[PDB]
């Protein structure tokens, strides 16, 4: 039981993209194209852009689901370690078990899967205003790499399905994150190796 992370596009052409950010110390959130990663704080703003050729049905929705990167931790549901569970971080939507959140959107809707397990949290797509490229949503992730009982510092992937009204596939796109303190210096970092 592993979610497909293959990339598709699909018949919109869906595609994500990112801001450019710049790895400064004082960035919250930045992302490496080399690397496909996506660097951020706790509970911080987390922008990611989703892109279309074509614009996609009514009653789109999106949703965003984290699954360990290495195959040995594949099969283990991604959660908030039990700190952060019981934290008193709640936004009065999210789950506290769930590590992936969306901010600024009332319409958001999480789920747990009865059969999988997973978490998920999905949004209704709307298209960018008329002059608009892109559709910005606010994620934030409410556990560090590095949580004790949690991540337990091991990667994972991000995966964003693009689906209709009735839940069916539409594109499928990913990115690597680590939710780490300084993530400036952790992405200016983890470039080096290139
Ligand atoms: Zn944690």
């Amino acid at each position: 039981s592993v979610p497909s992370q293959k990339t598709y596009q699909g018949s919109y052409g869906f595609r994500l993209g990112f801001l450019h950010s710049g790895t400064a110390k004082s960035v919250t959130c930045t992302y490496s194209p080399a690397l496909n990663k996506m660097f951020c704080q706790l509970a911080k703003t987390c922008p990611v852009q989703l892109w279309v050729d074509s614009t996609p049905p009514p009653g789109t929705r999106f949703r965003a689901m984290a699954i360990y990167k290495q195959s040995q931790h594949m099969t283990e549901v991604v959660r908030r370690c039990p700190h952060h569970e019981r934290c008193s971080d709640s936004d009065g939507l999210a789950p506290p078990q769930h590590l992936i959140r969306v901010e600024g959107n009332l319409r958001v809707e999480y789920l747990d899967d009865r059969n999988t397990f997973r978490h998920s949290v999905v949004v209704p797509y709307e298209p960018p205003e008329v002059g608009s490229d892109c559709t910005t949503i606010h994620y934030n992730y409410m556990c560090n790499s590095s949580c004790m009982g949690g991540m337990n510092r091991r990667p994972i992937l991000t995966i964003i399905t693009l689906e209709d009204s009735s839940g069916n596939l539409l594109g499928r796109n990913s990115f690597e994150v680590r939710v780490c303190a300084c993530p400036g210096r952790d992405r200016r970092t983890e470039e080096e190796n290139l």
